[PDB]
């Protein structure tokens, strides 16, 4: 049930991620947050993020997730419209790989979790 088991190829991950990353770069809006973090650790984010999309609940007992994201709401004025932004980009990513909509619809559900979202706003 590992990521590799889903794609069945390592490189597939390099490109899959590279595609998203390249897109996240164009959006200088969300980049405002990646100002403190370096470009090195940044990529790692798009990796663990693009993973949780496929329901990679391997290990995510929150707790730290909140605090980690909390440091943001402290300095950066994070909001909801922000989550919908990065979330959309992902949708356009799967559209480039020529993937049916029905399949892309389920993906939205996974990330459409109310909890994960509530964690961002920290409440
Ligand atoms: C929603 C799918 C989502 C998840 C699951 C997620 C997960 C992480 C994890 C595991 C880290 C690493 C924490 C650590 O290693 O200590 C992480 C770091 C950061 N994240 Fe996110 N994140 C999710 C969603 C978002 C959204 C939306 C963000 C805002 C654009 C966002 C930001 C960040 C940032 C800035 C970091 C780096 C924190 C740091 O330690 O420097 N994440 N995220």
């Amino acid at each position: 049930a590992s990521l590799y088991e889903k794609l069945g190829g390592a490189a597939a991950v390099d490109l899959a991620v590279e595609k998203f990353y390249g897109k996240v770069l164009a959006d200088e809006r969300v980049n405002r947050f990646f100002v403190n973090t370096d470009m090195a650790k940044q990529k790692q984010h798009q990796k663990d993020f693009m993973t949780y999309a496929f329901g990679g609940t391997d290990r995510f007992p929150g707790r730290s997730m909140r605090a980690a994201h909390q440091d943001l709401v402290e300095n950066a004025g994070l909001t909801d419209v922000h989550f919908d932004a990065i979330a959309e980009n992902l949708v356009l990513t799967l559209q480039e790989l020529n993937v049916s909509q029905d399949l892309i619809d389920e993906v939205v559900t996974i990330v459409g979790s109310v909890q994960h979202r509530n964690d961002v706003l920290n409440r």
